């Protein structure tokens, strides 16, 4: 509850290690963050607490000594060198191994910290201990101070109620604090670049060496920025930061957004803008931004519950499964025995880069036809208007801009060739709607007599089942055309599966990990 663990993370560096130095503090920079860690002036307090002051400043000096002879440079080279430029199919392949992780952070404690400073050998233990619980530690978790200290021996600590036994604890808590915060995280900042990958859990973390990450983020971005980017040596919220995240071959390109402007992201540390430019954030997510988060998506229900090709958007695995044994029970109505049906899935390759951005405003427009220009809204109550909501989801296709970090650390402006930006808090809906407007025309034949025809969307997922042989013929004309081109969903042809309960050397299908049997329609997880 008091060590956190994000705080070392996304920090990406170009360092020399010949010369480095951990501890950027002096001597008596080091006193006041021990002692008065919440005043920072440790001359304040009574005699009492000052006349430990030697004792603590020459520990410090020792390892603040220690941190400039440390030959960093030699370390990396024994131990996180690595210098073989082949290439490798995963991503976090190029990681360090967490025991090499441990290893080298153990490594450099034991050249800064002289035994007295752990407190003797016996809480040295404890602490290297505490110190890999810290690195165990997943993105969202944290490590209690008093956990750390429950298995150190206080009168161990000769450098150090009575009120001395009193003030001995809280100096152990402000330096092992110290320890943690400013030498241990620092380790971690200085070598890698901590992040997790695109497999969901968070408490997975991946630990890059500096100099391989930037080969391999710089390499992908400017890959990337060929298809997708237009750099913009110009210029309400639509900035963003670029943050990769390795996904099996390659990265995931997300775009955090700004919670400021331009110009208070640019200065280090103006904080006339900081504190006022968060209310300026706060009343437009909750007066601007989630109106039409919640107007767009009533919207979208609205069209749920009256259209058949708006019906087929689903949002979880589990909800597939229900559709399908829905669909089953259907069909054993028409027929009062399973029919033989037909199956055919198909993706969409990279829905939110290649999406068509005039195709998407046609289509937010065209959830907005019935309405007129002046028309209002209310919701959980908020006022907004539709020319509002036209305005901002505009403003989010066409002003979206993201920071991207290159070599030398300076940053770098891009707009969007076409498509949006992953993290964009409407990028989501935007696919949404435009997905399902492009389902509601291009596959109106399947809500013809809909007994007999099954279209489920899970976003970039399809899957089609039916038992009309000539249906599922129109179905594959429409996927094999580039019809569908238009609104910027193109086909992954090479991941389109088809099966049926004709013949053919499987019955089997897996969709989203379920397992559905074409023959019995039985759907069971995979
Ligand atoms: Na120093
Ligand atoms: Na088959």
């Amino acid at each position: 509850k008091w060590i956190y663990k994000f705080d070392v993370l996304y920090q990406s560096r170009n360092p020399r290690y010949r010369n480095y130095e951990i501890i950027r503090t002096n001597v008596q920079e080091v006193l006041a963050e021990i002692v008065s860690p919440s005043t920072k002036n440790p001359n304040s307090e009574n005699p009492a607490v000052k006349k430990r002051f030697r004792g603590i400043k020459n520990v410090v000096s020792r390892i603040i000594s220690n941190d400039k002879k440390c030959r960093y440079d030699l370390i990396y080279n024994k131990y996180l060198s690595s210098s073989d430029t082949r290439k490798l199919k995963t991503m976090i392949d190029y990681s360090t191994k967490f025991n090499r992780v441990v290893e080298v952070v153990l490594i450099i404690m034991g050249k800064l910290l002289p035994l007295d400073a752990w407190g003797g050998t016996e809480n040295k233990k404890v602490i290297q201990d505490r110190i890999v619980d810290f690195l165990r530690l997943g993105a969202n978790e944290r490590l209690h101070l008093d956990d750390v200290l429950s298995g150190i021996k206080l009168s161990k600590f000769k450098w150090l109620s009575q009120q001395d036994f009193q003030i001995r604890k809280r100096l152990l808590e402000g330096y092992i604090n110290w320890v943690f915060i400013s030498l241990v995280k620092n380790i971690v900042r200085a070598f890698w670049y901590v992040t997790e990958s695109s497999n969901m859990d968070r408490s997975k973390l991946f630990y890059f060496t500096h100099s391989i990450w930037n080969e391999l983020s710089s390499n992908w971005i400017t890959k990337y920025a060929k298809g997708n980017l237009v750099q913009v040596v110009s210029p309400q919220f639509t900035n963003g930061k670029i943050k990769l995240i390795p996904k099996r071959g390659g990265f995931r390109v997300i775009c955090v957004p700004l919670k400021q402007s331009l110009y208070s992201f640019n200065n280090k540390r103006n904080f006339a803008l900081k504190q006022k430019e968060k209310w300026d954030y706060i009343f437009y997510q909750k007066y601007t931004l989630s109106p039409v988060r919640q107007v767009l998506q009533l919207k979208l229900n609205a069209l749920r519950k009256s259209d058949m090709g708006h019906r087929s958007s689903v949002n979880s695995t589990n909800e597939v499964a229900d559709r399908i044994l829905t669909f089953r029970n259907d069909l054993l109505k028409k027929n009062k025995t399973l029919p033989v049906l037909y199956m055919i899935k198909f993706d969409m390759k990279e829905c939110y880069d290649r999406l068509n951005q005039n195709a998407l405003k046609e289509s937010i427009a065209g959830i907005f036809k019935e309405d007129n220009e002046n028309t209002t809204y209310h919701v959980r109550t908020l006022s907004i208007s539709k020319n509002k909501i036209i305005e901002v989801c505009h403003s989010q296709i066409e002003d979206a801009t993201c920071l991207v970090k290159n070599k030398e650390g300076q940053y770098d402006l891009f707009k969007r060739k076409q498509g949006v930006f992953q993290g964009f808090s409407l990028s989501g809906i935007f696919c949404d709607i435009l997905y399902s407007t492009m389902v509601s025309k291009e596959f109106k034949f399947l809500w013809e007599a809909t007994e007999d025809n099954l279209l489920l969307r899970l976003v970039d997922d399809f899957i089609f089942i039916t038992s009309n042989k000539d249906t599922l013929k129109k179905v594959k004309d429409k996927i094999s055309s580039n019809e569908l081109q238009k609104y910027g969903a193109f086909v992954n042809h090479e991941k389109t599966v088809e099966i049926n309960g004709e013949a053919g050397s499987s019955n089997k299908m897996t969709f989203v990990g379920l397992d559905i049997n074409c023959l019995t329609l039985d759907v069971k997880k995979d």
